[PDB]
């Protein structure tokens, strides 16, 4: 397992313009295309991303190649981070997948934000960390991909994913 297996788990893969969990248009292995309510602004935003006319349809590859940016974005944001680089360079390889999932799932604002877990994680006080963790608007709105994300900051496998 890896962070782009993990993630194709998480996200799923869909060729047609779909909506997301909290509403927004989005595309492939969960690309956010725009938050607005308009249909037509998130087919601008695709073709400007694909460099072609696709009329809201992208094929496999494309889809491929909009997941490999999004991951390289996530881990050198999260390397450009003041908060989030310290924890990353202080977790194992499997913990730190956990984090990038984190951030392609609510950016690098929104996990910088938890203060507090991120202490916990560098600390390494893992039952700790899970416990705060699950105290979020995240958790429960997406309760089966945040327990595991968490499961995996807890035990440092990839059980959850098995
Ligand atoms: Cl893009
Ligand atoms: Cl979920």
């Amino acid at each position: 397992m890896n962070i782009f297996e993990m993630l194709r788990i998480d996200e799923g893969l869909r060729l047609k313009i779909y909506k997301d969990t909290e509403g927004y248009y989005t595309i492939g292995i969960g690309h956010l295309l725009t938050k607005s309510p308009n249909l037509n602004a998130a087919k601008s935003e695709l073709d400007k991303a694909i460099g072609r006319n696709t009329n809201g349809v992208i094929t496999k590859d494309e889809a491929e190649k909009l997941f490999n940016q999004d991951v390289d974005a996530a881990v050198r944001g999260i390397l450009r981070n003041a908060k989030l680089k310290p924890v990353y360079d202080s977790l194992d390889a499997v913990r730190r997948a956990a984090l990038i999932n984190m951030v392609f799932q609510m950016g690098e604002t929104g996990v910088a934000g938890f203060t507090n877990s991120l202490r916990m994680l560098q600390q390494k006080r893992w039952d700790e960390a899970a416990v705060n963790l699950a105290k979020s608007r995240w958790y429960n709105q997406t309760p089966n991909r945040a327990k595991r994300v968490i499961t995996t900051f807890r035990t440092g496998t990839w059980d959850a994913y098995k």
